[PDB]
């Protein structure tokens, strides 16, 4: 109604940034389709400009936890944040429509404060870029020094250099639902 | 609907900074469970960047006092009140997904008036410390004097440090609801 | 609902400031739970910062008119008006949880206008402190003159030193739901 | 629900400013119990700091127009047009609580533009106020000279004072609903 | 420098909204050029909007006091209290430019607070409109009724009308200075 | 300094909007430069996108009252008043440079109130539009009727459709100054 | 400069609110004034409509501490502390002018924070009013009860009132500088 | 200049909040005075509502540390650091004007962060407030524990008080400039 | 003029916050008055919260540059930046009045932006940070592990413990200018 009756057939939709409300919506109902069936495949539509680092987290450590496969498809875009979740689906299941665009680049952030307090926020916001740069890398097939030049600024990919690239498996294509 | 739903399988969703009216709600529903089962557990996820003091203390005492137990469960981010929290589920009921984040630090607060105004609310902020660095210190383990040391700036740990910490017991592995 | 499934077990959540539709809310569930059974107690938590002495009035008049014992258990915080209201419920009854806070103080306001004016806002204000001084006499066993005193400016009060007060009987303890 | 539900006990709860949408739900409420039974009471509480001389009087002419008496009880602060409201109950049946405050004072209003302008709007509320004192003067036994001079500045009473002044008939004492 | 200049000539121009301000440097010019040389005549330029009742009776009072004849020329607008100053000049030398226009309406303000307030404020401007309307009628040669019914609203008045009207002698015609 | 040093050349600049305090200045000037010396003409430039209309008449019939011939010079722009202005030089001294632009339109107003103020102020704007086509058209030999059909919208003139209106004599050429 | 050649014959000029920069000012050209000539009488010509109180007493006592006369003179309006300082001139030596306004009234002020500082706020206020209604006695004659009746509300007073009340001691007639 | 005139007579005027801007030119004036005349007095006018601890430290040091002797009179109002200031004046010379108030009470700050800023900012506030009550006990005579008491509220002074308090010497009475 | 007039005795006048423009103002007052004479002592007054640190260096590095001697006199409160140009006076010449305040902290900051940025702003104010401590150890004896252990917070001096810190080499002692 009309997401209450896409849950039934146990598809999700991430349409919008990813904020602490909207990663507890996605969990909530990770979750729930888990207690319904834990065997079924879910499908997690992505078309999202991206989000906090730890909202974004909470939604992949649940894709990861459950026992569902989880296939991610990505309409529209998918960026920052967003195409780290597409890249998180269950491997040989995220797929992009034709048009669909994704992108990828570093954590961004802010300091303020005493010199000892922008070193802290520095410290952790480095460490959580290397974070998300290794498990982007196991995500992909690709090295972590190639993930950290390539999102070094803003890397628009079409659907077609985003299955080149790891980050999906197969451009999806008409004719099938 | 959707959390009306996962509040019938006795799970309950922290998913935002806790203000007085966040903490009625989780106490409300506290009360509801034990209400509906004193004795089955309770599933208290934790994704929440902190917030007030006194609205922490209505949830974490509720959590104390009933029967059931209080599973504890961080995805994405347990800061500050949130980590307290989370420190306060049953004992061997304390988890952390793999890569969320966990954070102490100490208290703050505003004072303004007269000099014996602000002296009474530096006071009462000392005392708030000195009380919440005592139940840190009988819920992990740590010494009141470490806790005081290890909050006086932001304190960032992982999940696994997060569990050497004390604050909880086990990092949750995949292919287990 | 989840406040309406709590009604049916006579519990009363006030959580929030008092003011004019706080109070018009806490009065009628209290009427509404005195038409629906007249001797079973009613339990009435309380977290609050304080709010307007007139719709404090209008929930403490309540309280003490109806027929069931009307039991406060403080959460979290009760202040200023909110630990009026503690100290109203039924003697024996009257309950905090083992780290609320309890504050009290003289009631503030405002005035503007002609002389004549400021002078009627003052003289009202203080013939309300020394009424709110004479209820709380009566209701905790202090003098008037010691209750004066002790309000004089905020004065926050652990749990234990509450009860010692007396605007409470007993800190609750857990293992009791 | 909550207020539904004690409206079919014939409750109305006064709890607010009196401006044109409130009084709209007053005599609505008025009229529909009335067309439920034109004999029973009915019983409003009182919990206004006043408002809109035109909305109170919609209200007032209500009270009086219908079948059933109305009971007044006052709890809380019945102010200005909260007061007159008070006094407008069936006599014999206008009541306050034990520490509830009423308060009378004159008209205010305000009036701009050409001076044959400001002439008829201060015309218009003169007329206005000795319509009102001459309507407390049937309501309270006082002349209308006393309540000319005790209107002149805010005038706060007690509930003992507002029964010895004519607003109110009794004081209500407890262990009754 | 430009008017330091002129009013070595003893022109004063008067070209803005009457204020205190204003009114305070118009009349300490008029005081200037009268202790600079009490018999010849000074030369008040009018072209102003209006403004404040007790401003424009200080300019009034003094021009009628002060020993030298102030001629008053209109160019642009003289309107409300800016006609009634063009209207005090000496009898016989009070002009306006050919395509200069003059209005004159009744007295505007406006009143806020108790019925009592708003009343004095009533009293006080139609007080403050009957000596207005006196002066002018002093002032032009008409009936006090006249001027009252002129001025009901805004009346707009060629300058060949306001010399029929009297408010001013003469329509200054060209080739002179 | 850098316009007071032109002024010792009989030159005034005009180049902003016209309201009461550029007309007080333009006014100002061209009585001092008579003062100087009644006979030499001034110059007055105009760069103006217009004004208001009492501000415009009180420079356009000042330019008519005093002896000096005034040629205008229309340099940029002559809009609304501003081209009524340079209509009002001297004739066979009223100039525009090549590319300077003129504007003529009916003038433009506003109103609320009651019924009777809009009329008011309807057939002041009326008459005053009368007013300003009457002039213009003894300005530039154009029919009144002409007038008011070519000013119902902005009719934007060149400097050579400004001469054959009449609005100028002639389009200032080089090699003078 | 208009007011610095004024200052040359001795003449201040307050013509409007009377706050602490207004107030130094007036006091710094009292204390000017003596230093050039301590016989010589002072003129302060006074059209204001109030302001602070100790900003009115600061020239209050520099008027009555230096050895000149000063002489008040109301053009225009002195209300509230305008016409305290206009009773404040040499005695004989207060004048209005025929058209000028008077007008006394209460002091207004405001208070918020605790009840025991607004109990110290109302206090403060009543005491001043109880000093300024002792001094406009001494200087006008009338008791102190009859102040303060007359000061409840605004009180607007004539010229020929103002003599009559004792606030001034003649109202200035025209032909005299 | 006016007040460039008044210090050529070593007259200094200090009629505003006391800020760090007004400090500097309140220190300058005093500065250059000395460097004019070495043991010619000072006169130091006060009129200020107060300011800045640190602000008017700079003044009081100053003060202490020229030769010249610095006179201070109090017109209109000295409260907080003005009233400190006028403490400060050489003894024996220190004044106020019949009319004028002192007022005297504790210093009002904030604070905002972690407890341990809190804790470091109400300590800061607190040590100065025992070196200004150190300080005007050596000026007044007043014992330490006597201002504590005396400046715990708002604590408003008629001039004779301030003068049996110690703050100043003597009431300045008239006919002496 | 006043600040000019001091000039001419050599003396600067710091007391605002130090920003570009404070800077460029004190630089520019140091390099005149060396080109005026370069042996004789300057006198630099300082009242100052602080402000930016590139600012700070501008006046610092200049008054290391110049040749003469730059004393350094204390008034009212040097914090921050203002206590590093206290310390930078001439050894020997670096004063306090005794009742000054002087404050060292540590510097703050703020960085926006992707992780990159936010480690070049880091790695800036922390460099940027051990540049000051080395340059405070050089100008007081301290050690830079003192320096830095002492400025982790807001550290108050009074000038007695500034003189035993080696910020200021005397306080200052009155009898003499
Ligand atoms: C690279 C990609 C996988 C993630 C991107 N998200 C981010 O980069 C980061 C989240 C973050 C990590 N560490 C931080 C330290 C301080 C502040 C924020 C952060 N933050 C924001 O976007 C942001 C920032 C603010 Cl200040 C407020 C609200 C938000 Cl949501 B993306 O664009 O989806
Ligand atoms: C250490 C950790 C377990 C708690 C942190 N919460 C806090 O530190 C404190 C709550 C508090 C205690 N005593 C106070 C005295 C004055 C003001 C606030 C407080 N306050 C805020 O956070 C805050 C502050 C303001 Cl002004 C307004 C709203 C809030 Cl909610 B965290 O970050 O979760
Ligand atoms: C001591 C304790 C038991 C009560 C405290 N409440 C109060 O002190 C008083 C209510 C009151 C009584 N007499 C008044 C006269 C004028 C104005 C307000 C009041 N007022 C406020 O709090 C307040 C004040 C304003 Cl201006 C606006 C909104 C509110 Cl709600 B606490 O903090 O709970
Ligand atoms: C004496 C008592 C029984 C009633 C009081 N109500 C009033 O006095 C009057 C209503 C009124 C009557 N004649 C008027 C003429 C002009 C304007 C308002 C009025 N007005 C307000 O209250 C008010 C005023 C404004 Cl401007 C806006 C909104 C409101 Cl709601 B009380 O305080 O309950
Ligand atoms: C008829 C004509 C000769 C004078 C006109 N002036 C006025 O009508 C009156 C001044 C006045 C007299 N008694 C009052 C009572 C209350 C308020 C104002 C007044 N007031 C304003 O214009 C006005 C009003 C406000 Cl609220 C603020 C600023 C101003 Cl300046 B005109 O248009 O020149
Ligand atoms: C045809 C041409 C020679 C005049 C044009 N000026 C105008 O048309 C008129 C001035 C005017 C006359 N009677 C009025 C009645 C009500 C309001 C304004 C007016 N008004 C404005 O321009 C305007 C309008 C407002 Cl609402 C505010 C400020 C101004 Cl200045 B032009 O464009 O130079
Ligand atoms: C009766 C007559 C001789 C004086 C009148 N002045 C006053 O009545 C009083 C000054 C005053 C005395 N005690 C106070 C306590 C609190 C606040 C203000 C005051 N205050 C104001 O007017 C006012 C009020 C505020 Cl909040 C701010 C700015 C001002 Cl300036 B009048 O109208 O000239
Ligand atoms: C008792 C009397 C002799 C002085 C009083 N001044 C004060 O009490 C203090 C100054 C002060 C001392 N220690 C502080 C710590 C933190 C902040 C301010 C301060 N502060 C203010 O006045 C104030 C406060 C703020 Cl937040 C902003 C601007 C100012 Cl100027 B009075 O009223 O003259
Ligand atoms: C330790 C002491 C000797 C100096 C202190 N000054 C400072 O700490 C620093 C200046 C600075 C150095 N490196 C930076 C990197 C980023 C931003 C600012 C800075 N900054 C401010 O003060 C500040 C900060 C902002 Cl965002 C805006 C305006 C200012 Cl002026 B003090 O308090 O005098």
């Amino acid at each position: 109604d009309i997401y209450s009756r896409l849950l039934k057939d146990r598809i999700i939709m991430l349409g919008s940034q990813i904020d602490d409300n909207v990663a507890n919506s996605i969990v909530s109902q990770l979750l729930f389709l888990q207690a319904q069936d834990s065997e079924k495949d879910i499908y997690l539509y992505i078309n999202s400009p991206g989000g906090s680092v730890t909202a974004g987290f909470a939604i992949y450590d649940t894709i990861q936890h459950i026992k569902p496969d989880v296939q991610t498809i990505c309409i529209g875009m998918a960026a920052s944040m967003g195409s780290f979740l597409l890249a998180a689906g269950a491997k040989g299941k995220r797929f992009a429509l034709p048009n669909a665009e994704v992108m990828i680049h570093q954590p961004l952030g802010g300091a303020q404060g005493q010199a000892t307090e922008i070193e802290i926020a520095a410290n952790h916001i480095l460490k959580t870029r290397e974070k998300l740069n290794r498990i982007l890398s196991e995500r992909t097939g690709q090295s972590i020094e190639k993930i950290q030049k390539d999102t070094d600024r803003d890397n628009f990919l079409t659907a077609e250099e985003a299955k080149e690239y790891g980050l999906i498996d197969e451009v999806m294509v008409p004719e099938t639902k």
